[PDB]
């Protein structure tokens, strides 16, 4: 009896929202500008009894790291050379050592300008084949172009820069927090137990495949398979795995590189000669690990189609980007060709070889972004990888047969796979409950499944974290609304008459018509976000009395300050 | 007797300033770069005894409209290709369909580059003959050059950009407010009497024309007559339509377009030949209520020069960028002779037709910008617009005659005849006032004109609105000094022993070296902005006494805690 | 007895930092992009009794002015014309007028693109010989290349723009100060007395010069002689002067000008033709007044090496651009050969005439920005400047002689020359100390040097002055972090229940553990920064019984205001 409304500030509640994470790094693309160096050392902190819903397909992160690698990487082209002096009739016949002749390659010869303008030199490179395009269908004929000239002009990419995969962290602004799935099997979608929450993330590596993922953060106890909707046969399947298989890749043949004089200060490097043996580009997988690796995604894919028998097949064919595995290792592009790998049928209980071919006029992801010329690197390659997950796509011609095929290149599908487990929100530090008061007249969200009494012990804790090109306005714009919130929430506590204090007691008389609980109920038995989410759509009302409250009393002062 | 001074915060009372309002638009250039989208709901309040003075030609809102438009109507330029490889020696015929010749157009033909750089092609453009300089005086010859080819590199628009205009709201940030006039035949300068405050302005449509205003919004009960000074003949006269006149304008012959190679992924659109019938771009205009609004237009025109008759005669001649009426139709540029419709004499008491000529190579305005190259639009295009406005310039040789004259194109003009109702002002939140007290030891500025006793009973809702490439800067710019601005208010209320309170008081005595008034006379019969024009002088000599007394208050109460 | 401890805000206390520094301007590259007009009246104060340690070799000041400057001073070569169509095959004789023959210049011939691309236009200009290189070394022969077109393709200087040294003021952003030594004989590090605060530095001209300073600022009272370490014959010195010495500079010979057309709408300006007498470009210097200043240097630099002779020689040799004295002139750049002018020997007790060479293509510091072309600037010009420094190195082929040469061009040492006064502090307005107290349950840092007790009278004063591309986001990062670290500030007060009051008294009893210095002796007889320096480690500790005591202080009084 006699409850009366008191304000409370930095309650551990909060609400579901978008907004635009920092790129941290530890200690080249991300590093030099996106990415401020920032050593995010562990700071995770698990909450004791919290609830969450997690859905891994409406996960916004994975559309801001998309448009942030898209806008960082094609930004990284600006400062180099543009190619355009070399679209050029170019003339080309086979390519040979006296060891033999390369069929991958073509010898070509063309024109170039030199710093004096006036004067043309005669000059020839190695290209491979699939960067040519045949100039006209009159004769067969010697005379060729660059596949680029006729949609956009290439830039080289200048040899300072490197494409190595180094580890991106994401964090939250002030003001808002991620929260961590660390249950097992999570499905990625529903309802999730033992939460944590983390400042910022793990290392996401950035890497750039089509149908394999390669040196991904591996599965924790068994393997996992995820989809939007299994039953429908238009959604990709990721397939996340626990013991994992190594791939080692390579060129092992020796190209020679020359420097092309292309004008004024620019300069243009091509592949000039190859020194001895020649082999094709191939890489190399136990047969036996990933047979093992194979039946045992199987059993695991079969508990979501029961009875059916499951088998595996080539992609869907055409064009390179799509039907085929890509990669970059030390700096050089693969194209691999993966039909030797998926094909296999099960029902119950040596190396195998992929040969691949080599690109350097590359667009690098759907379209967005301009054609980049990979300039070639000297000497062997070679990559070791660890094969950490597939992607993977599901054809009626059978009752008795399920048919699995490789797919892939909507590139959020690979960053999606490290993101699955994370989701962001933002702290709403202010709240109303009933107390029994007159006015006389460990972490940054720790607490947060514990009972309301227990919470009003640490509020100060989540009251301080409140506050503290492209990649330079969007730090100030989070910076600024991250003031702004701020002052709002300081200037509703003014109007209200608590002028800078935490716990705030008040003669507006709680009414009935809110709610009913016992204050015993309400400070023993419930969490601050489910009494939050329960006066939710009353809460509006509230504030108008809070304000007309102080004005009142304000006036009924400064009346009396005169007679005193 | 025993008056002392009281600090207030949230008082009603504004200044004159200038701060750079942000573009708001309403869900193709304005929409998509420069103005965010931002659905801006009808808000205004009537205020109900205030009154101001308000200037059309001293509003810094035209010349900050003047430099948005022609900064983002330059910057979308800036995707496009740049037409450098068609300045060519350009070799043309007179241009024929089997049906006739057409006078307005040449046939040129010259060299294009491919994406192959090494090989040119032979090919031709129909041109428009106001874009085409004669090469040489020596001979009469088929030699040309495009008129830009000496000057500047023309950029052709993005066929995905539009330029139908909009509808731009312009909106004040925090801390500012527009008033608006309400009065019927303002005359844009004086004093005014119903004013009214609105968060935002209505739809101006950036729309630009050269004599005659095209769907301009319109005059509201008779028409207005306005300029700095009628008897100057140096000044642009802006005249205001009650009823319309409505503006037919058509290229009516069927005109094809193709797409030239211009180097690699670049093309040039022009038009390539005339589909049949021809006959000259022209408008059409209803010649009764032409003469029944150049009539209706006389009579108030006679108001000022008495006794004088008035008559209406052609522009200055020249060049047809001022002694023509230009406008923009379907994405093509018309310039049109006025010399039919200005033709006419006054005293007391069918369809006109125009003919026009089109240009592409156009300067957007006064050479502030590039040059824009305009592609063609295929087929027929026709435009509809309503005649809002009419600009006029007066010029002796008589003594019974004025004779008036089409006149523009110093473009601010054309957004001044929108804005002459606004106004921009800073709110200053702060106020002392006295008052009998000793201290112990419905909108945004909606009451602004009333009873300062009143205006106290309101104060928190002029407390809450004072917080919340270019077009990024200026927002953060903005935002930073409202939220700066505020805390200089929190920190003096501080300083000054408030504390975060909105009506505070204190121990300095009121001194009549300031003010004799009665208290009543004050607080019952006198306004708050007259209140602060009257203290403004003395305003700065108080502060220095609140800062003083707060201090030595301070180090008394300090003192006593040790014996307390 | 019975010490508690108290906060205290807006105390006069400071730390070493570097943040960047806003560029103001007097009343053209620098007051038309980087730096504010703002015309800052001085305004100085002397703190009384304060002693700092100052490093000119380490003050961050020079190293943001040299980035500053780079940047800018690059970023106003960005709207000019590119050079591009000049790199040609030039082709070249003798220069001459009927009055003789010119050596410093070769006539130049060349092939030029006009508005009309499809035709070359045959046309000749004058250059100075060190800017052109020959072609081949197969034959003595007529054919030369631009010096630049083997590395980057130069930018005009736009004839707007003007080099003139304009002098530059650097300000502290709030919340930070700079100090000011005024002692005579700083020797440019260590223990400093008679400190100033002012809130801008003097005029810093930027100007450019690489081994006699021109027109700096002069010595106050005698020759100072400055470096790191005077043993180690590897670091610069720098020696300033008390009474100058006056170098008149020129190129007599009158020099007419003529504009080529280079593509549409761009054009270059060079050398035409030469009017009438010729003579080489020469400078002079009072020689009695120059041997008084090189033997008055003498007598002060051998107090360094207090039994051996001192001997003066020419600079390395090789490259112009260190061997020579390089200074810009009226827009020209001139490199003159200094062996007249350092040559002589002291022990105890006419006009001399320097000759110089003009170049026009210039890379203007140390490889790091574009290749600029100075455009010629016609008639004769003339400069009067004042020497105010030299830039010396020491050279064992020697016991009894000291051997100096000039030196410089890391740019950085001329810039150190004009701010080797100065220092940046950030101000850290909180702090503790013990006082006898219970709760009850004239500018920027003007006192600084002064007894606690004071300061504590002022404390206002340290309190309003925390708050009020690249040239752009440097201002609002630098206002931003300044709010951000006030709002810090106000927040710890309001957890700590001073909520916005400037002395505030708890009941945190004051520990021994910490100090044991008497009341006295701690209020009457310390100054604030010493105070701060002896609490300094213990600090950290203080903060969290603030805290804790804050909980426990408002639980008892939510328990007590439901028995009240
Ligand atoms: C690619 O083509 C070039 C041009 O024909 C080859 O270079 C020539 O090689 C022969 C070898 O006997 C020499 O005699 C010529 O003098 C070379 N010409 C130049 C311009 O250097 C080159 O060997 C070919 N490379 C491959 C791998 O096919
Ligand atoms: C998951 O996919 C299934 C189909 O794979 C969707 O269920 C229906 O399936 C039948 C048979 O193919 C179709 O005729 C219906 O049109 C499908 N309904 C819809 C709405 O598509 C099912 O809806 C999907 N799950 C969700 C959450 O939509
Ligand atoms: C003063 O201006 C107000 C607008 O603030 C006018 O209000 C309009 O009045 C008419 C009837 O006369 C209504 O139909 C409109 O709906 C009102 N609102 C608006 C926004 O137009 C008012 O008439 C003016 N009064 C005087 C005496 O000038
Ligand atoms: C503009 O000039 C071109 C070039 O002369 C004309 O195109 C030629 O039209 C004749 C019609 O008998 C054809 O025989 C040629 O083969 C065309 N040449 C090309 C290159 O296509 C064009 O018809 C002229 N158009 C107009 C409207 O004057
Ligand atoms: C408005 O314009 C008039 C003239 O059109 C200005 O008054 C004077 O007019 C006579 C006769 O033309 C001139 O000799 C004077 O030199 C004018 N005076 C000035 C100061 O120009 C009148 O001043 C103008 N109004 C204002 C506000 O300046
Ligand atoms: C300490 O430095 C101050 C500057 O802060 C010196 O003040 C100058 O003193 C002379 C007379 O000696 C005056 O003419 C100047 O006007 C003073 N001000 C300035 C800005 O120069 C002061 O002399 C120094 N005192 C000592 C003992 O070093
Ligand atoms: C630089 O070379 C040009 C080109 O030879 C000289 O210009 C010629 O001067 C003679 C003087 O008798 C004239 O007859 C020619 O008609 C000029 N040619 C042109 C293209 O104008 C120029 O005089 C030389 N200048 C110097 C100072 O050496
Ligand atoms: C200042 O320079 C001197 C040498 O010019 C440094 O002292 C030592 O000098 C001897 C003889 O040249 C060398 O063998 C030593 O190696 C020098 N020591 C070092 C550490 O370089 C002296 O150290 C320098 N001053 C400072 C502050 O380092
Ligand atoms: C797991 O994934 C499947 C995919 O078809 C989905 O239908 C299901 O709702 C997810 N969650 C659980 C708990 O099974
Ligand atoms: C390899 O795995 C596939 C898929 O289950 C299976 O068809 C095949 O029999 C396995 N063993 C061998 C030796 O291929
Ligand atoms: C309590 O709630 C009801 C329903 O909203 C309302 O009618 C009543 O006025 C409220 N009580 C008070 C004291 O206002
Ligand atoms: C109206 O406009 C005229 C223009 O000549 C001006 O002189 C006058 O001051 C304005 N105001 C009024 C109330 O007439
Ligand atoms: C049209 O208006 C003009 C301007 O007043 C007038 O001279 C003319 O007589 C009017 N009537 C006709 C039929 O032109
Ligand atoms: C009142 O005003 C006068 C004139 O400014 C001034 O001399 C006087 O000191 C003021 N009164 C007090 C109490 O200071
Ligand atoms: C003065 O400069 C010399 C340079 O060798 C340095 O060693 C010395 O420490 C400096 N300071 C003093 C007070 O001499
Ligand atoms: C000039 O100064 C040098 C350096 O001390 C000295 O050798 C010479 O004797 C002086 N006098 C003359 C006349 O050169
Ligand atoms: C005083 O300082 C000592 C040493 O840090 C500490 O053990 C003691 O607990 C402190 N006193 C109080 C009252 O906490």
């Amino acid at each position: 009896e006699n409850l009366w409304v008191t304000v409370y500030y930095g309650v551990p509640v909060w609400k579901e929202a978008k907004t635009t994470l920092f790129c941290a790094s530890d200690a080249n693309v991300w590093a030099t500008h996106a990415c401020v160096p920032t050593d995010p050392s562990p700071q995770e902190l698990v909450l004791g009894n919290v609830t969450e819903n997690f859905n891994m397909w409406k996960n916004d992160m994975v559309d801001q790291m998309h448009e942030d690698i898209i806008s960082l990487w094609d930004q990284s082209l600006k400062p180099c050379v543009k190619l355009t002096p070399l679209c050029v009739t170019l003339i080309c016949s086979d390519a040979t050592v006296k060891t033999g002749t390369v069929e991958e390659m073509k010898n070509c010869s063309f024109n170039t300008t030199t710093e004096i303008r006036d004067k043309e030199k005669k000059e020839y490179a190695l290209f491979y084949k699939p960067d040519i395009v045949p100039l006209s269908e009159t004769n067969n004929t010697s005379e060729y172009r660059l596949i680029n000239c006729n949609t956009s002009a290439c830039t080289q990419a200048c040899p300072k820069v490197t494409f190595e995969p180094i580890p991106i962290h994401y964090c939250a602004p002030a003001g808002y927090a991620i929260l961590k799935c660390n249950d097992e099997t999570f499905n990625g979608t529903g309802p999730c137990s033992n939460v944590s929450t983390v400042q910022c993330t793990h290392g996401i590596r950035p890497v750039v495949s089509t149908q394999l993922l390669l040196n991904g953060s591996l599965a924790e106890k068994e393997i996992v398979i995820r989809s939007e909707n299994l039953t429908n046969n238009a959604k990709i399947i990721i397939v996340h795995l626990h013991t994992p298989v190594e791939i080692v890749c390579t060129r092992p043949n020796n190209n020679t590189r020359k420097s092309v004089r292309i004008g004024p200060g620019q300069t243009f490097y091509a592949t000039g000669d190859i020194i001895g043996d020649i082999k094709q580009a191939h890489c190399n997988i136990s047969e036996e690990k990933w047979n093992d690796t194979l039946q045992k995604v199987g059993i695991e894919l079969q508990k979501h189609f029961p009875n059916k028998t499951i088998k595996y097949n080539q992609s869907a064919g055409g064009d390179m980007e799509i039907t085929t595995h890509s990669f970059n290792c030390g700096g050089e592009f693969f194209y691999c060709n993966t039909s030797n790998l998926f094909n296999g049928t099960y029902n119950g209980t040596s190396t195998i070889t992929l040969q691949c071919r080599i690109k350097q006029i590359i667009n690098m992801w759907q379209g967005v972004g301009r054609c980049m010329y990979a300039p070639p690197i000297a000497g062997n390659i070679t990559c070791r990888s660890n094969i950490t997950g597939l992607l993977l796509t599901r054809d009626t011609n059978s009752n008795e047969t399920e048919t699995f095929r490789p797919a892939g290149g909507d590139m959020r599908d690979n960053w999606r796979s490290e993101l699955y487990k994370y989701k962001v929100v933002k702290i709403e530090p202010l709240g109303v409950a009933p107390t029994r008061c007159k006015r006389r007249v460990l972490g940054f969200l720790g607490a947060a499944g514990s009972t309301m009494g227990a919470a009003s012990m640490t509020l100060t804790v989540q009251a301080r974290n409140l506050l503290s090109p492209v990649w330079g306005i969007k730090q100030l714009q989070a910076r600024v609304l991250a003031v702004e919130r701020y002052l709002r929430d300081q200037q509703l506590l003014g109007i209200w008459g608590c002028s800078g204090k935490l716990i705030c007691c008040t003669n507006v008389p709680w009414n009935s018509s809110w709610s009913n609980r016992n204050l015993s109920e309400i400070w023993d038995n419930m969490t601050w976000l489910q009494w939050d989410k329960e006066i939710s759509n009353y809460t509006q009302i509230i504030y108008g009395l809070l304000e007309e409250s102080q004005n009142q009393q304000e006036k009924n002062e400064q009346d009396l300050l005169a007679l005193d």
